[PDB]
């Protein structure tokens, strides 16, 4: 598998726990801001997901996790990371900075084959597991696994559109805090509301996720837009989609369509519950999107509100592994 | 004014504060679970709204606030409260337990003239200041001031319906925690999700608010429904309204309509802002509904999402005093 | 083992997860406020400790957890719970109400052998695993496993006293919120600070734990007292003990004494770390007390501050199982 | 007054607010990361302290607050700030980065007369209002106002030492989060515990505060040390001081001593309360230290625990203005 990770942040580390869980193989990590002994500590301890159970240690300038030796690097510039020298073919680009094709192409200066951007890219091919993986051709060098909200929205939008046709829809995501937020009111020059104290506030925010679903499911291009509210919870978010449908249906037809899709073509991407769940019930959940049957409401036969949960750090990290496995199996077909 | 308050909770205490602010006169309070010396403390200290600036003391069995003596009762049964001894005529019923005309009518036994339920009532006429006060008549003995979410939604729905016609709408309220929630996972038999730990969770919840706007604005009956997400913040909530409109418009038309109504017929009830606000900016705000111009989004000429903030404790408490002042003017003209 | 539980609250449920983890056997549960289908939900979902992995279902009026059928009851009065009819010999008394010998003796009216109170008792024998289990005689019918803070304090106090002698000490516990607290300012007539909004505040509180250590380790009777600060975190607390010692020592002698005790006589009760830990690192931790080596400070050779972590719901629930196993093995010796 | 502020952060903005409240005159502000139109917004809205009641606007390249024009600079290097163009003489240095006399001396290049570091300095004389202002002399060019915790601890240590003699003491501060903490687990290389998610954790931390009281009250040098626990609240902290005393006393003697000092030599700096207060009761409090009479405990005649509250942002900011007013009186008498 020969995966390398650039950025050992929330995503970077959990992509490694995902890899180990799914038997994938990471062979190199890079982060300027985190020296190897600090990498041990950050990998081992996690406030949201719990301590890594298994051995993590620094041994001979390498990070060794459960026997797996992983070569470390602390390069500030992507051009200077020796991927070739570690044996890393498939690079996961987790920094939140080399997101355009141009920028992620710096990983070619060190011998990387393919770059998977772990965020929406301005111009790299965006994929969402369960929804558009067949669009992936072997000549695609720099791809994107899109955002965490797009991976929750696009499964649910695919089922609603295929069965009842989405004429238009507006989305809100009630979203957990992230690392770009501030503990107390401080400077966020590009997003003034985003700098206000994260634990004190409900914070309106923008999201490009609904619009990006028009790239992943081309039929919906231009039919979806939305916004976010950031609220004080450490992880797990929820999509609230209000949709105008082309075909008359009951809410029970929407629940049966979600249940059938989660048992077959979207098995493991889309889950389904009828339980009285709340957001802590999905911490550690592996799926991209979990349809909450009892929280949605239907106003009329064509106007309805659907609720889908997602663990924004964890399900996404497992999908990064899934996109890699598929890319390899296609390129090694 | 001769107002009496039954239930000295978040709403009961802040109605006293609003009354003192607006020069209204409370002459008696009743609460079985709060003894006079404890009422001093609870009124004096408020974790969300600050310490009361003024003298508060227990003197001769009364609560004395800035010189005014308030008779205190601690009667469990409404029919047993001697409202006539204190001279209390207009009774704010804020226990949350006597919300029907049958149950609220117990106050009449004690000599009360009028009862104002500080919650939706299944049968007492519901009022929202700035929207339907013209329907109140002096023979109405028991009235309701509806809920805090209906007082936010109904102003904004009035402006949109009058200018562009609401064909149908679905509402979400992202709502601060309340007193019925639990600090840790505990038993809430009639609402399982509502018993999960309030500080840890985004909790889906039901709201009658959008249905109740159909009773306040009769032409919207059956065209609106919605739900709540309870999130970990101590006060201030936001209504997210997705609406399908009868007339084509731009978002600038919606903003100009809201600005014009906050300057005229709805001044003091609906506010307007174009700043980068977050929920802590509305703590202590007196208005029922503050339209956030920059957070809404319009997908097409007839489908848009509108965001309005409300301090669910404080703005509602000022409206209770406003409704009472309107009623006494009608009952004495 | 034939354990029964009265009160399926935070402790009641986690004592059952502890039992299942440790192969103990629970055969009956009682709680008026929780009907069997709601018991399934509360056992299955836990905001702090995660979903029970394994099957939980209601089957023939019994709760069935991983194959174990458990007889349910919903008695409001302890005298009316048929322990005899379920086969429950050893009762765990988790309600927070039948804490005196008198009150816990109501479980004899239904055929219970022994009662383990899961809180400090005013007069039942208090035990702390690793510290005074040899004081337990077979004739003791109603015992107490003391408080969660006493189970964290007494291990650490036992090591400091045995090695250096505690002349006097003062304790603070920075303690996570509990179920007796309120989401927003509400009535707590017996503890006015305890009613103020739990997520908004640092709340001074009393604790009897330091004083109770004088009952568990008689030599320290009268030498320890302390207080609590309740802070907004859902679980895991920390003891901050400032102690005046009889013998001159360095801080490294205190760390070596804690490490030796955790490897031998207090193995599994007292743990030891030198890592840069924070409270989420101990969620799910099984030990009663985890000495934090790097956070303590020594001012002089006889005056020092020691920091010990504890998961107040979880380690305590496992110790309830441990006290039961020891009681049985002594009574079945 | 002719005050200039360098760094327009929590402390920089609240010193402007304190100055306007106390009729002091700020004539210039400098901050490289905050443009003039963004400074309007950040000063106008405050999630902890409320919206500024007054007009705030950007006019002709200046910040105009209630009529007063303030020249704005956005210089990264202190030696480059044209303080003399604006007429700024007394410079509040609140960036947190130029805390030594060498580094703070950069302001002299621009024409500043005096610099007040709003933090502990390794070498500038440290002052605490009400405790050692008498030591300031007009030849002192760079002074420090110490930290917020030293300003809480030093009043209370002064009263105890003067009346009962402190033999030795260990301090804990349970402290609100600050701007150096992280919303989720992220990199803090020089302080690993400090990078763990601030909203989820009780985080042990170091504090120089108790050592620094030894420099402010020379007779306490080497007799006090302590630590911090950072807990999830946005403002207001509490000092928990365990002290061994030279003279035998009762707790009523300690309370009477504190009451007497808050009425005389320390009025306005040390407050006193006997109510059931919690941290939200001190948001916006002007005092440096509020002795909580009911929360302290005395184990014996010479060993006791004292609790004092402080609004770490607001009371400290008023003391910055107080220190400056004292200095100008000495520099012009
Ligand atoms: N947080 C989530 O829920 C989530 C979900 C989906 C996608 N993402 C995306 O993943 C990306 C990373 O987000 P995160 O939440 O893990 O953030 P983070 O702040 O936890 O991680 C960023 C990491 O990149 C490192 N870094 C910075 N510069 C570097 C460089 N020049 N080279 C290599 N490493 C460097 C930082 O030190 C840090 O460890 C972002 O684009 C984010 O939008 C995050
Ligand atoms: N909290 C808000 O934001 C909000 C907003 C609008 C309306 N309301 C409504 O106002 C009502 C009260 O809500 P709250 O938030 O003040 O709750 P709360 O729990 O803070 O207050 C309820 C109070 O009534 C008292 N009480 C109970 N039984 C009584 C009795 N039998 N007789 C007299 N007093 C008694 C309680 O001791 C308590 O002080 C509810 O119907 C609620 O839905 C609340
Ligand atoms: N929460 C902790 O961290 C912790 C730690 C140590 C000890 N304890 C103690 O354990 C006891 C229970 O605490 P908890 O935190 O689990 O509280 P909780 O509120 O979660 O549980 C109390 C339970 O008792 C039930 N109950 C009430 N009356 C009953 C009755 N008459 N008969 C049977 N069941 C009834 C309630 O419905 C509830 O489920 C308390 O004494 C508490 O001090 C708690
Ligand atoms: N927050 C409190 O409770 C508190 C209390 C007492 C003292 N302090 C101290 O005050 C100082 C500032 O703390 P804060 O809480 O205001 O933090 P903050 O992060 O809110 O503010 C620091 C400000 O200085 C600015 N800045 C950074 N580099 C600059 C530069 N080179 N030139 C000019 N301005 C620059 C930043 O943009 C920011 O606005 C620190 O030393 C802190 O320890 C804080």
């Amino acid at each position: 598998s020969k995966i390398g990770i650039n950025g050992f942040g929330r995503i970077g580390r959990l992509v490694l726990r995902a890899a180990l869980e799914m038997g994938a193989q990471v062979v190199a990590v890079n982060d300027p801001f985190i020296a190897l002994e600090y990498m041990v500590y950050m990998f081992k301890y996690d406030s949201t997901h719990g301590m890594f159970k298994g051995e993590v240690k620094a041994e001979d300038g390498a990070l060794v996790v459960d026997g797996k030796k992983i070569t470390v690097f602390n390069e500030m510039k992507p051009e200077n990371i020796p991927w070739s020298k570690a044996g890393a073919e498939y690079i996961v680009e987790s920094t939140g900075v080399f997101t355009t094709i141009e920028k992620a192409s710096a990983h070619f200066k060190g011998g990387a084959k393919k770059v998977i951007i772990s965020a929406p890219s301005a111009d790299a091919p965006m994929f969402v597991c369960g929804v558009n993986l067949e669009k992936y051709s072997k000549d695609m060098k720099v791809v994107s696994n899109a955002s965490c909200t797009t991976n929750c929205l696009a499964p649910v939008a695919k089922v609603l559109h295929e069965n009842f046709e989405i004429v238009e829809g507006l989305m809100t995501t009630v979203h957990a805090v992230t690392a770009t937020q501030k503990t107390v009111d401080g400077p966020s020059a590009k997003d003034w509301r985003g700098g206000r104290g994260a634990a004190q506030n409900i914070i309106p925010s923008s999201t490009g996720a609904a619009k990006a679903v028009g790239k992943v499911i081309p039929e919906l291009d231009g039919k979806l837009t939305g916004m976010a509210f950031r609220v004080p919870t450490p992880n797990v978010s929820v999509v609230d989609l209000t949709v105008r449908l082309g075909k008359e249906c009951s809410y029970d037809d929407i629940k049966a369509a979600m249940k059938a899709a989660s048992e077959g073509p979207l098995q493991g991407v889309l889950g389904y519950t009828e339980d009285d769940v709340v957001s802590c019930d999905f911490t550690g959940d592996n799926r991209s999107s979990i349809f909450d049957a009892k929280a949605g409401i239907q106003l009329s036969k064509t106007f309805v509100k659907v609720v889908s949960w997602y663990d924004n750090e964890f399900g996404y990290s497992q999908r990064v592994i899934d996109l890699i496995k598929h890319m390899q199996k296609v390129d090694s077909a």
